């Protein structure tokens, strides 16, 4: 709608990587989702649900590593996709003992009751990704 700037609940960190603030309505939510639906790369990898923050990452297992395009969303999810092949490769399961760890500001795991995740953000912005997966943490469980 006129004056509506969706816009400006979404925070681009790179072409493929940004975080959206949470408080906008239903009705701004399914312009959001509407949006991504024609433009985002990823979409058809996420349920329908509107992708809060994505962003590559290495996630580390065995010697070394695989990147992949992790996607926080509604649900909430935390898909991740294998960026060149285009393929869901699988999700870290959601449950109440979540909880993400921040080494340094590449570096950050995902505690889940049976696998920790070990990812790697080369962009330094591990911190962001600890924040945002922590604030949906809290608004999916407390409040």
């Amino acid at each position: 709608p006129l004056g509506s700037n969706i816009e400006q609940y979404i925070h681009d960190l790179d072409s493929n990587s940004f975080e959206l603030d949470l408080q906008f309505s239903e009705d701004e939510k399914r312009l959001l989702l509407e949006k991504q639906a024609g433009g985002n790369p990823w979409h058809q990898f996420v349920e329908n649900n509107l992708i809060l923050k994505m962003g590559p990452v290495d996630k580390r297992k065995g010697l070394f590593a695989r990147r992949r395009q992790l996607l926080l969303t509604e649900g909430p999810h935390l898909y991740y996709v294998d960026p060149v092949n285009k393929v869901l490769k699988g999700e870290i399961p959601w449950s109440q003992e979540l909880r993400p760890e921040a080494k340094n500001f590449k570096t950050f795991f995902v505690h889940t009751p049976n696998r920790t995740y070990y990812l790697m953000d080369p962009s330094g912005n591990a911190h962001k990704w600890c924040r945002k997966i922590q604030e949906v943490w809290r608004q999916r469980y407390q409040s």
